[PDB]
């Protein structure tokens, strides 16, 4: 039961703090004439706010059910949040950086199709005989973590110059200006932030049977987790260095 109320108090912090953050970074945008970064974080956390609210009323309505049964029931919903607030994330990066428009489009793509192939091995668990492994389950979030590297790759071809994997990847205090550092961040979110999805995804492929109960809120967990890390921690630290690259 313990592991069943923390996974359900997970879901209400997430709802809270993606609205107490809306609430910041809609507040923040009255402040400043180019609107558009702030909205696209705000519209992210609101969007994240509203599909959390639902996921913890239907968490609870299933709360005599099987775990496995509460996920299969949540999962659908978290994956309309991530097609829809993923490209907002990705346009937004492009667009303080005032990137070339036709690669931030191939940006946004690619992350679409991550999702929607996720979303398609997702939809495998209800038709999973447990116990197995299901082929097309595999196939789908391999397809989904091509297009999670082709992503990773595009960004990393692009990055600044001096900036390398291990400094990155070991959170240095990168020197550069907002162009630099905001790059190093979105790799970072990206790189670090973005792995534990794919983490996650392994657990219902390989070790749904297994004997171990109730994987599948640890799931849930860990997906909570990053979500609330990748919008609320990606929003405060894009806002931080926009609000510190000015000039007058
Ligand atoms: C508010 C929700 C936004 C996301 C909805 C789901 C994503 C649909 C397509 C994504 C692929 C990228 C399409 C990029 C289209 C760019 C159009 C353009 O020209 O922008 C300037
Ligand atoms: C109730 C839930 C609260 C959850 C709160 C947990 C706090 C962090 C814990 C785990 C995240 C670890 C991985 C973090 C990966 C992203 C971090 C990142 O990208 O940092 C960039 C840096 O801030 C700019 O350069
Ligand atoms: C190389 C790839 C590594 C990827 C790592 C993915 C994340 C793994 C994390 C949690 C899964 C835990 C699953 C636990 C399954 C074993 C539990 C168990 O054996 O329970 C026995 C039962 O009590 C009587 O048979
Ligand atoms: C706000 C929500 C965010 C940033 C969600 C991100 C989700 C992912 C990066 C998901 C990645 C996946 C793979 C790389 C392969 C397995 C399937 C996914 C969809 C979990």
């Amino acid at each position: 039961m313990v592991l069943v109320e923390l996974t359900y108090y997970l879901f209400f912090i997430g709802y809270i703090s993606m609205g107490a953050a809306f609430i910041f970074f809609w507040t923040e945008r009255s402040n400043v004439k180019d609107k558009l970064p702030l909205t696209l974080s705000g519209l992210i956390v609101l969007i994240a706010a509203v599909h959390y609210y639902y996921m913890r009323g239907e968490f609870e309505a299933l709360a005599t059910a099987t775990s496995f049964d509460r996920f299969v029931a949540i999962t659908p919903i978290r994956y309309i949040d991530w097609i829809l607030t993923t490209p907002l994330m990705v346009f937004k990066f492009v667009y303080v950086l005032k990137a070339d428009r036709n690669w931030g489009i191939k940006l946004m793509v690619l992350d679409f199709l991550m999702v929607l192939t996720g979303l398609f091995g997702e939809l495998r668990l209800a038709e999973m005989e447990l116990g197995s492994v299901d082929g097309m389950r595999v196939v789908w979030g391999t397809l989904s973590g091509i297009f999670y590297f082709w992503l990773v790759y595009e960004l990393w071809n692009k990055r600044p110059e001096g900036i390398e994997l291990a400094p990155v990847m070991t959170f240095q205090a990168i020197e550069g200006d907002e162009a630099t550092k905001a790059y190093v961040t979105l790799l970072r979110f990206v790189l670090i932030g973005w792995g534990i999805y794919p983490i996650g995804y392994l657990i219902p492929t390989y070790f749904a049977g297994a004997g171990a109960a109730d994987v599948f809120d640890w799931v849930n967990i860990i997906y909570n987790i990053g979500d609330f890390v990748n919008k609320i921690g990606f929003g405060f630290a894009t806002y931080l260095l926009v609000k510190g690259s000015e000039l007058e």
